[PDB]
């Protein structure tokens, strides 16, 4: 059960993100998704299954999917009984997550999505569509399960991708495997486009920021302080769950 404040925050954050994405790219979240995957929604029936491997996650997904126009429902039962319930009640897409994997499975066309690459890809896509960019230089901070697919997507779109991760071994593998330029956080290079995907605060050094730069980040907590954000007028794209979820659903349509 979402508290009233929880429900209100979900819609508020989504609308905030919709506007920020429109400001940055000229399209809303839905517009980005359709252009990214070339798919469109028909209010597909989305069955959301709670998994005991439980707070408001299912309830939050319900609000999120409703916001994006999907005919969604949360099953009464959890786990395998819930799955059965969802399929029996005509779910075309199943949405469920344990601590390790959050997936969307379209039972109609057999396409399946993982939240991690779907999130990195859409946030990278948003960042890459900054209209007033004037450079193809992009900084990626965090090359984990969300960050790496995002970097890969930016490379595939022929951007000049700089990457940093505080895990050296991972940085090495990312730099050899997709042609990203290792970035030294002591490099005083300014960026107008930044994609960040870490679970840590203060991961973007001040010296890296330009005026009005786009910072596209699914990471939690925020990659920069409120002070630096206001000081450099950073165009922030950051939202806890919905954007990635939209990316998952459109990717399997
Ligand atoms: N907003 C959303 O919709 C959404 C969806 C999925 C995940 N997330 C969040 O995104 C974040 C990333 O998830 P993930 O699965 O990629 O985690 P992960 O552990 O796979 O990757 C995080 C990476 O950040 C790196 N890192 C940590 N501190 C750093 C620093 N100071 N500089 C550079 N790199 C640093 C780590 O070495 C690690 O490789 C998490 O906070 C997760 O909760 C958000
Ligand atoms: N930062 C958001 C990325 C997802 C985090 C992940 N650790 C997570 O909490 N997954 C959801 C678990 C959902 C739970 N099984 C439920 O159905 O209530
Ligand atoms: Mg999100
Ligand atoms: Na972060």
């Amino acid at each position: 059960l979402l508290t009233p404040d929880d429900l209100i925050n979900i819609n508020m954050q989504l609308q905030k993100a919709d506007s920020a994405v429109q400001e940055v790219t000229g399209l809303d979240i839905k517009g980005i998704c359709k252009a990214l995957y070339g798919t469109f929604s028909s209010s597909e029936k989305v069955g959301i299954v709670p998994v005991t491997s439980i707070g408001n996650f299912s309830a939050s997904l319900h609000a999120i999917t409703q916001y994006f126009g999907f005919d969604s429902f949360v099953t009464d039962m959890p786990d395998v009984s819930g799955y059965y319930e969802a399929v029996q009640n005509g779910a075309e897409i199943i949405l469920m997550a344990d601590d390790r994997t959050f997936l969307a499975h379209n039972l109609k066309n057999g396409k399946m999505a993982n939240n991690q690459p779907c999130t990195g890809i859409i946030y990278a896509e948003i960042a890459s569509r900054y209209l007033k960019a004037d450079s193809k230089d992009v900084l990626v901070v965090g090359l984990g399960k969300v960050g790496f697919p995002g970097a890969e997507h930016l490379v595939q779109k022929d951007f000049r991708v700089y990457g940093y991760d505080a895990d050296e071994t991972l940085l090495e593998r990312a730099t050899s495997n997709l042609g990203i330029i290792p970035f030294d956080p002591a490099n005083p290079k300014k960026f107008s486009i930044i994609f960040e995907a870490t679970p840590c605060a203060n991961t973007i050094p001040e010296a890296v920021l330009s005026e009005n730069c786009v910072l596209s980040t699914p990471g939690i907590p925020c990659a920069i302080s409120e002070e630096l954000r206001d000081k450099y007028e950073v165009q922030l794209i950051a939202e806890p769950l919905g954007i990635g979820t939209a990316s998952m659903l459109y990717s399997v349509l």
